[PDB]
């Protein structure tokens, strides 16, 4: 795999975005994600429906967190609508995915990237933008302006986002909290420090949608 991967040099990766005040980390995390794959498979970027997921994953809690597994499992089952059909609203209403005609894109399944392997994620990310898990509670993470974060953060994962890229030390998350935050909505992540968590337990939970 190559020194240096960047979904968005690819066309991959989707404008950023903003979950607001609604804990909907998990469904923007796995929309990522679906965009990157049906990018990689079909030649075409198109935007997906995080709102769909948060009304519709009922194994999730609507905008008090969820599972981006469970919301990788509910596009393979049944699929999902484009984004300008079912745009982003900032709360759960009721799933509106019949009322709003044929699902614009559907997966085969989910994998888990094995936990703690630093290799492992990264031979991931070279093949796909993945959904990964960190600690974002720390201050020094909610602040971040810029640079290769190397905390301080312990290992309380509790924020989901989705990394499209690395380099010799880092690796890039795409974040869902505006532009406005970190590198223009990014951050990079150092890695290789030897530390099997990741930093900031970056290497917890790890999953990937598969599309044949």
């Amino acid at each position: 795999i190559p020194e240096y991967v960047d979904w968005r040099q690819k066309g991959a990766v989707t404008p950023v975005k903003n979950q607001g005040s609604c804990g909907s980390c998990w469904a923007f995390s796995a929309v990522v994600t679906i965009e990157g794959i049906i990018k990689i498979r079909t030649g075409n970027l198109n935007q997906y429906s995080e709102q769909e997921l948060l009304d519709c994953d009922r194994r999730s809690y609507g905008c008090n967190g969820g599972y981006p597994w469970s919301a990788l499992q509910l596009v393979a089952q049944y699929g999902i609508h484009y984004r300008n059909t079912y745009p982003y609203e900032g709360v759960q209403r009721y799933c509106r995915s019949r009322e709003k005609g044929p699902y614009a894109a559907k997966t085969d399944g989910v994998r888990q990237v094995q936990p703690y392997n630093q290799g492992a994620l990264l031979y991931s990310i070279a093949n796909q933008p993945v959904s990964v898990v960190l600690q974002a509670a720390g201050k020094d993470f909610q602040l971040y302006r810029g640079g290769i974060f190397v905390g301080p953060c312990g290992n309380k994962v509790d924020h989901a986002v989705a990394a499209v890229g690395y380099g010799p030390n880092y690796i890039l998350i795409k974040n869902s909290w505006g532009t406005g935050w970190g590198e223009n909505g990014y951050i990079r992540i150092k890695r290789g420090t030897g530390n099997s968590y990741g930093v900031c337990g970056l290497y917890t939970s790890s999953f990937y949608p598969v599309k044949n």
